[PDB]
């Protein structure tokens, strides 16, 4: 049923409207698009100023905790999440944030740099490509799929369901009940499809293409993930250690 | 309009048989009680193996040969793919390079059930416990390929659904350093319309199929990334240990 299916796209815009401060609309308006106060641009070391890459890394790091809070309210509000296993919401969650991280990180990127700090500062891409040894090749896989995906151009409203068809993987390591979690996202899938050909009418197969860039973005966050076991044989704040 | 799809599909489905010696239709046959008239013979220890007839090198030399071959059949495959061949012959290249593996273990997975794997073309069948015994690394080399293919296989596709789908992995264009995108995305679009018809016609009751199976892209890509580890692990643990310079050369 249609109706269903538009009940739920309206649903997950409202809440991703609700739970993300920075939308893609309004960061487009602040990037590329030419709005009201142009951000603060970080182009040096000097812009910055106005110890470098550990601190712009430990920045990286507190946003990133922000956002697991914003995507974990969101994640709540998918219809069925909540009534599933606990230790499942919490692998869901677990091994979904760093794919939703990166896919909402997009919206945030050109292939010239990235918003940072609420669209008040924009970071270019050669700054951060200029960073120390291990610190420099941190973003630089980001924006390659950033330029790919943002290829594709989907709004918020197409962006509030995929994310919430990332969260209910069901291939997660360690799930106790796979079955509500692939019927919950089979449902995502329908509502997701049918927002597309309404959404993108003239997007031929829009739908699979999105589904695609899966692939690249489990390889962005493996790779990630490497890079992050790697720092700890750089630098190796006490109660920031927990924290983070 | 939908025709012009079924016929794409019809056309993919007639090169793939005739490209692939081993379908998945005559694996399914041999491995399940079925065709008795060509059970095949079973390999789960040394001795056994012999019967069949080091221990882990020897299998995985075997096993590169298979490579090579998949690589020469997948090729002859993907020439039949309309509008491949016209495509700059760089890029023809570079997605053979980069499609060969995912298409070699969604292959694979025609050929494997919880229990083993068919080889020498199904005539012998060895078991995934007795690949997972091999020494050092080489018992954790078909580990993942089987768990990946039992999930795969749950999917119930069959090999007219697998033509279309093993093309649509090649057409990519995600694809590292390809000079030109966007005539391989025009085909890819035909491709994917076609696959969308052809599960919706196939199986009209598996809700979702077509997304489902095209996550399955993401396993794919995850255990290509895991085999090429494993790789550089043996080459370097294994001195005496050679590597097909074609297969060297589509891994970077
Ligand atoms: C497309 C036809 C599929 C034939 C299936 C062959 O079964 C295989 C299963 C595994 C491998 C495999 O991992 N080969 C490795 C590689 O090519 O990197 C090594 C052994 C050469 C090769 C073949």
């Amino acid at each position: 049923e249609s109706a269903d299916l538009r009940a739920l796209a309206k649903h997950l815009y409202d809440s991703y409207i609700k739970s993300f401060p920075l939308t893609k609309a309004k960061a487009r308006a602040i990037l590329t698009g030419k709005t009201d106060k142009s951000p603060f641009v970080i182009y040096d070391m000097n812009s910055l100023m106005m110890e470098v890459a550990i601190r712009i890394f430990q920045g990286c790091q507190f946003r990133s905790v922000e956002a697991v809070q914003e995507i974990t309210e969101y994640a709540k509000s998918i219809p069925g999440f909540v009534n599933l296993d606990l230790n499942d919401q919490v692998t869901l969650l677990k091994y979904g944030v760093h794919e939703i991280i990166y896919t909402m990180l997009a919206s945030l990127m050109n292939k010239d740099g990235v918003l940072i700090s609420e669209g008040q500062g924009f970071m270019t891409r050669e700054f951060l490509k200029s960073l120390r040894k291990p610190f420099g090749d941190f973003m630089e896989p980001k924006f390659e799929f950033a330029v790919k995906f943002n290829a594709l151009e989907l709004d918020d409203s197409d962006l509030a369901i995929f994310i919430a068809v990332i969260i209910l993987s069901g291939d997660r390591p360690g799930l106790l009940n796979v079955k509500p979690i692939e019927d919950i996202q089979d449902n995502l899938l329908q509502a997701l499809e049918l927002q597309l050909k309404l959404n993108h009418p003239e997007s031929s197969q829009l739908f699979a293409k999105l589904l695609q860039k899966m692939t690249d973005l489990r390889q962005i966050v493996t790779e990630h993930v490497q890079l992050l076991q790697v720092i700890k044989k750089t630098e190796t704040h006490p109660l920031l250690q927990e924290i983070y």
